[PDB]
């Protein structure tokens, strides 16, 4: 039985720090369908030749994906500095993963567009001389997440709960939406609970 690709294709991919995880087992997966439905300007795979990718064997098989401009394709590179490690996704590669920065194209109608590009500019907690930074571990939220979801309509508009606090940044989405992809992939227990289809 096929993975099954359809939710990333269906509707509004999430903000960064809210990013979307879907994980498959028991099935066999055809990569070069789900790629082909987009226009890639950048992939990055670490312990992996795409080859090797598109016809291994593994346990369990993670895409984690979000909305992303193309351009801020450096502060998610491995050793980045800055907001987009920091405080809305910190890649983990303890695992063989593959990294996909790929455009929208309009042909693809199911994807639809939010109104805004955003991420976290900082997540803390208050010190008594400062803020105390709260930084995300690999492939996991930040802590902010709460916070996050009360959503931003203004730039740098912060949330509180009295602990935590955390500030968006945003922008207008111009022209085709632009996502990010992460594959990740697991060689546990289950030697061949996912295969490539044939
Ligand atoms: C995978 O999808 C591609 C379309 O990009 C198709 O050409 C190919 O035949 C598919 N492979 C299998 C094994 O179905
Ligand atoms: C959208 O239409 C075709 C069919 O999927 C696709 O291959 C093509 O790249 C797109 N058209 C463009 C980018 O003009």
């Amino acid at each position: 039985q096929e993975c099954d690709f359809t939710p990333m294709l269906t509707g509004t991919p999430p903000p960064i720090y809210n990013f979307k995880r879907l994980v498959f087992t028991n099935c066999n997966y055809n990569l070069t369908k789900l790629l082909s439905l987009f226009q890639v300007s950048e992939f990055s795979c670490h312990q992996v030749s795409p080859s090797s990718l598109a016809t291994g064997c593994y346990s369990s098989l993670t895409v984690d994906y979000f909305a992303y401009s193309t351009d801020m394709s450096s502060y998610l590179q491995p050793g980045s500095a800055g907001a987009i490690v920091q405080f809305n996704y910190k890649q983990d590669f303890s695992n063989p993963t593959c990294r996909v920065l790929a455009t929208v194209p309009q042909n693809l109608t199911t994807i639809t567009k939010p109104s805004n590009y955003a991420y976290l500019t900082e997540c803390y907690k208050t010190s008594a001389y400062g803020k105390n930074y709260l930084y995300n571990a690999p492939g996991a939220y930040t802590p902010c997440l709460s916070l996050a979801s009360r959503g931003f309509s203004t730039k740098y508009q912060s949330h509180s709960d009295g602990e935590l606090t955390t500030t968006g940044y945003i922008y207008p989405v111009t022209g085709n939406l632009q996502m990010a992809f992460i594959i990740s992939v697991q060689y546990g227990t289950d030697t061949n609970s996912v295969c490539p289809m044939q």
